[PDB]
C-alpha cells in the first residue's frame, strides 16, 4: 500500500470549498471535471453534508482520502477521477432519498464508492480469469472487486486511517459488510441478475425495503447506477469519457495481441467503427434498464434516466450520420 504525505492530508484539512460549487454539487448532472485540485475536498464536503462534520475524525478522514488517491493507478479510465465521479453520484442519490438510508449506510456507501475501483490496472475480470496471474487464483469470482475491497481494508489498517474505529464493534462489522457488498455489486456480471430480481420484486409489489435481502439488492443497483453515471452527464463529457473507457479496452486487446490471443471487437482498436453501435447496445441493454428500474424504486432519481435517454439519442445521431 502507498501512503499519503503529511502535507497532502493537512492541505486537504485546510481546504475550503468555493461557495458557488455548493449549489451545483447537489445536482445529478454535476461534472467534477474542471476542478481537479478540489476533488478530495469535494468528497470531504459531501461526507460532511450527508453524515455530519463530527461523524468522522477530520484528521483520519483526510489521511484516508489522500491515501485512497495514491492507490488509484495512472490509467485512462478506472482512476481517481472515476472514483470521485461515482462518489458524487451516490451523494446525489442519497440527498434526494436521505431518510431511506441509515447514517451507517450513507457513511458506508460514500466510502465504498470512493474505494470501489482501488488499485485498478485497466484489465477486466475476463482477462485475469483466462490468463492467471495471481488474482483470479486468490479471487475465483468477481474478482477485481474482491481486490478493491481487500485494498479498502488495507488502507483502513494504516496508521490513523481507520475512520470507522469509533463505531461500536457491531456497527464496525455492519459498515464493512455494507461496503464489501456494495463494491462486489459493481461487478457488472452480477448487475443483470440483480436488476431482473428487482424488476420482478417491484412489478409484483413484493419489494420491501425493511427486507434486508431486498435492501442489499437496492444498494447494489445504486452502486451500478453510480458506476455508470458518465452516461448521465452532458454529451461532450459523456463522449470524452467513452474515449478513456475504450483506451483501456483497446490496451487489453493490445496485451492479448502481445500474447497471441484475438480479442473481441470492443477491445480491438482496429475496430473503432463499431464503437457507436456497441454504445447503443450498452445503453439499451444495460444503462437504460438500470436507471429505469432505479427510478421505479427511487423516484427522485428520474433526472439520471433522462440524461441517459438524451445520451442514447446522441449515440443514435452518431450512427445515422448526423
Ligand atoms: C464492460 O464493457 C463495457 C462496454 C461499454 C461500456 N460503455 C460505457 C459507457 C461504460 C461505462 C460508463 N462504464 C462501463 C464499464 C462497466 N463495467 C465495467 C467496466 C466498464 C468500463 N462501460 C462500458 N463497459
Ligand atoms: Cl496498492
Ligand atoms: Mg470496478
Ligand atoms: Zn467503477
Amino acid at each position: 500500500m502507498s501512503i499519503c504525505t503529511s502535507e497532502e492530508w493537512q492541505g486537504l484539512m485546510q481546504f475550503t470549498l468555493p461557495v458557488r460549487l455548493c449549489k451545483e454539487i447537489e445536482l445529478f448532472h454535476f461534472d467534477i471535471g474542471p476542478f481537479e485540485n478540489m476533488w478530495p475536498g469535494i468528497f470531504v464536503y459531501m461526507v460532511h453534508r450527508s453524515c455530519g462534520t463530527s461523524c468522522f475524525e477530520l484528521e483520519k478522514l483526510c489521511r484516508f482520502i489522500m491515501s485512497v488517491k495514491k492507490n488509484y493507478r495512472r490509467v485512462p479510465y478506472h482512476n481517481w477521477k472515476h472514483a470521485v465521479t461515482v462518489a458524487h453520484c451516490m451523494y446525489a442519490i442519497l440527498q434526494n432519498n436521505h431518510t431511506l438510508f441509515t447514517d451507517l449506510e450513507r457513511k458506508g456507501l460514500l466510502i465504498a464508492c470512493l474505494c470501489h475501483d482501488l488499485d485498478h490496472r485497466g484489465f477486466s475480470n475476463s482477462y485475469l480469469q483466462k490468463f492467471d496471474h495471481p488474482l483470479a487464483a486468490l479471487y475465483s469470482t468477481s474478482t477485481m472487486e474482491q481486490h478493491h475491497f481487500s485494498q479498502t481494508v488495507s488502507i483502513l489498517q494504516l496508521e490513523g486511517h481507520n475512520i470507522f474505529s469509533t463505531l461500536s464493534s457491531s456497527e464496525y462489522e455492519q459498515v464493512l459488510e455494507i461496503i464489501r457488498k456494495a463494491i462486489i455489486a459493481t461487478d457488472l456480471a452480477l448487475y443483470f441478475g440483480n436488476r431482473k430480481q428487482l424488476e420482478e420484486m417491484y412489478q409484483t409489489g413484493s419489494l420491501n425495503l425493511n427486507n434486508q435481502s431486498h435492501r442489499d439488492r437496492v444498494i447494489g443497483l445504486m452502486m451500478t447506477a453510480c458506476d455508470l453515471c458518465s452516461v448521465t452527464k452532458l454529451w461532450p463529457v459523456t463522449k470524452l469519457t467513452a474515449n478513456d473507457i475504450y483506451a483501456e479496452f483497446w490496451a487489453e486487446g493490445d496485451e492479448m495481441k502481445k500474447l497471441g490471443i484475438q480479442p473481441i471487437p470492443m477491445m480491438d482498436r482496429d475496430k473503432k467503427d463499431e464503437v457507436p453501435q456497441g454504445q447503443l447496445g450498452f445503453y439499451n441493454a444495460v444503462a437504460i434498464p438500470c436507471y429505469t428500474t432505479l427510478t421505479q424504486i427511487l423516484p427522485p432519481t428520474e433526472p439520471l434516466l433522462k440524461a441517459c435517454r438524451d445520451n442514447l439519442s446522441q449515440w443514435e445521431k452518431v450512427i445515422r450520420g448526423e
